[PDB]
């Protein structure tokens, strides 16, 4: 059977599939057809229909992995659109993590003979990341920083060493966020959760500015002034707080100058749609801050598909959390974010 | 002079006035025009103009102050209106906190001789809660909590007693979120905030649904259903993540249900006011929890005028504050909840 391992979200489905790159002559004869055109359709194209695509950058090439070397794949579509994957599927050993692994069971079933193996979306997740930052991504590091996340002229992408990386807070920020202390490589715990996630920024977006995808509504926010639309300490104070080390910029009430019906009426869709990002990005980095201060952890890794192609969000988590940290925590992210609870269930293969 | 303590915040101008009610025949001869003009507008009117409101059902009655008997009174108007407010004056010792104390200075500084003594909001705060406490409720309870908050059939607000209260969490619910750790009369310290407060809840639910007041968005919170916005751990796992003790109807993500087009057509106003004010309370209460977690504090005391004829709001806090600290923390309220910061005010009248 090929290899894969699944993460079914309440978003996205994650899949990461390994193809072998040492098959024998012997071997491909003794390959099976609908076999061959699986790993032809996989590896010949990289959008799957109209919404499941191949993140072809973060392919891991020539990868030893129980015994065979080969190229692990990262593959992604809308769990919306799973009853068509499990319809092709049906026109075998899965690994399934998330909560989809679950609600899904009874579906997968459907393929005739399938084994599925429900396994934990955190200890996936954990195994997951441990096992790529240790094989490396491509020779390079997979972690990674903002050097000088304060100044904007020096903030720049810098890898991280995580060698020894106990103790580690992780941030899921998926539909909503999950925050785990991993102590050690089987000593983790999940600390708490927020409601205030990917979903969050995703759904208000949309009612907020008819926003029909999460690119669209990282475009809008791109070009929009939050401050339109939220309440800074200086709206309040006309300056700084200087008694609690407030300064005037800070947020003080999330889309609070929209009590004002004039405000309502000339803020744009691009302002909602940045405010939007920053009421959900500060508020995961708040709670992630005081998780690491309870935890008496000072790295903190972000992971999670809030922050694909979400350059803003990144770096003002960056400059946040060492901001309000007054320096005491780093904000660490991770090449293969998406995928890593895919990944560990794809490393369950061999207890099965 | 009149005695006054006034708090000026982001969103409501919070104003104490102590009423002198032993004032002797000779004294009220020495009265000037102007002071019985005032007293008689204040005591003879509960509506002042059209946005001033005098909260009868809070006056304290035979109150021993400065060593005077009075009543003391407890009324409110919005920042908005302060200019209205400053212009009446111009047609005194006024001990002032919030923001506006420090951004209006120069305002209330047009009134001829007028000493204006700007106090801290946190200080004025501390002291005004501790102050009320200990003088009582004309002879009832100030603080409260819900008893069995997590059964409808039983839950019920009960006295609580506040005679030693140190430590306390505070967590002042104004346009944004301050928490507090109070652990001495004098030492007390601003442990961190959240701008997802008052402002928040009020600016999204007029861009969402519409409202035009405070008021109407609960109304319409009140007859919403929460969940057709939000996504639950059960629309993601099928039902409980028993592995985390997190139930199925917990919210996973806030807002999560509405990145489906179908579902943003068929939500309601009420839906979406219903699933502004459950964001918003259950952000407040988890940081809450994780404040008071770090504290080695079990008592949390929730103020500030979010709060105010908001049942929903208070009820939510009590059983989601004892549900997820697993009857550790306990959710305490308090009568006054708005004024405290306007009665400190007040009380630092002899200092000058
Ligand atoms: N193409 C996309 N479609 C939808 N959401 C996207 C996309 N790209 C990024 N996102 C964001 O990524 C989030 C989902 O991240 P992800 O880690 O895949 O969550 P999930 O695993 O599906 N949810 P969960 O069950 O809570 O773990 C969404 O809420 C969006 O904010
Ligand atoms: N009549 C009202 N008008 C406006 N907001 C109201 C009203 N009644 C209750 N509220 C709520 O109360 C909040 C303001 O509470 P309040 O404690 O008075 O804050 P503030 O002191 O004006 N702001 P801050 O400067 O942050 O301390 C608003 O954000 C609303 O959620
Ligand atoms: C005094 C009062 C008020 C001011 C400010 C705030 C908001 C607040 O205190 N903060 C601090 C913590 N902060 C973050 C953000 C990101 C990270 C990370 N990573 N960490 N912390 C959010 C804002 C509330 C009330 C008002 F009168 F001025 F309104
Ligand atoms: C696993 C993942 C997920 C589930 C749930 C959550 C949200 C979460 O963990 N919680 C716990 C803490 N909680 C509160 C609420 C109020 C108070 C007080 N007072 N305290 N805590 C909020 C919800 C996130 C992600 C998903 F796959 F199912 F999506
Ligand atoms: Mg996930
Ligand atoms: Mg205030």
């Amino acid at each position: 059977s090929p290899w894969f391992g699944m993460d079914i979200g309440g978003t996205l489905v994650k899949l990461s599939y390994f193809e072998p790159i040492d098959i024998t002559a012997e071997e491909e004869q003794e390959e099976v057809e609908s076999l061959k055109s699986i790993r032809k359709y996989l590896t010949s194209n990289v959008a799957y229909g109209s919404t499941g695509i191949r993140d072809v950058h973060l392919e891991l090439k020539d990868l030893t992995l129980f015994g065979r070397r080969g190229n692990l794949h990262f593959i992604r579509f809308p769990t919306q659109d799973l009853p068509t994957f499990i319809q092709m599927g049906r026109d075998t050993v899965l690994c399934a993590t998330g909560g989809g692994a679950y609600k899904f069971e009874k579906d997968f079933r459907t393929i005739g003979n399938l084994h599925l193996h429900k396994l934990d979306e955190l200890d996936c997740l954990v195994k997951g990341l441990l096992y790529i930052d240790s094989v490396s991504f491509n020779g390079q590091a997979e972690c990674y920083y903002f050097a000088n996340a304060s100044e904007p002229e020096r903030c720049q992408k810098m890898p991280f060493n995580l060698d020894d990386p106990y103790p580690l807070l992780v941030v899921n920020i998926g539909s909503g966020v999950s925050i785990l202390a991993v102590h050690s490589k089987d000593n983790y715990k999940r600390v708490t959760g927020t409601s205030l996630g990917g979903g969050t920024f995703l759904g208000l977006c949309s009612l907020l500015t008819g926003c029909e995808s999460f690119e669209e509504a990282l475009e809008m926010a791109s070009k929009g002034d939050s401050t339109q639309a939220d309440k800074l300490v200086r709206d309040i104070y006309g300056g700084d707080y200087e008694r609690f080390g407030l300064p005037g910029w800070a947020v003080a009430s999330s889309f609070g100058n929209m009590i004002y019906k004039e405000k309502r009426e000339s803020v744009s869709k691009e302002d909602l749609a940045r405010a939007t990002l920053v009421t959900i990005t500060n508020n995961i980095g708040s709670v992630a801050r005081m998780c690491a201060v309870n935890e008496k952890i000072n790295r903190v890794v972000f992971v999670g598909n809030f922050l694909r192609v979400n350059t803003l969000s990144m770096k003002l988590l960056a400059y946040a959390l060492d901001y309000w940290s007054k320096g005491q925590l780093k904000a660490l992210f991770l090449e293969h974010e998406g995928y890593f609870g895919a990944v560990g269930a794809l490393l369950g293969l061999p207890n099965f």
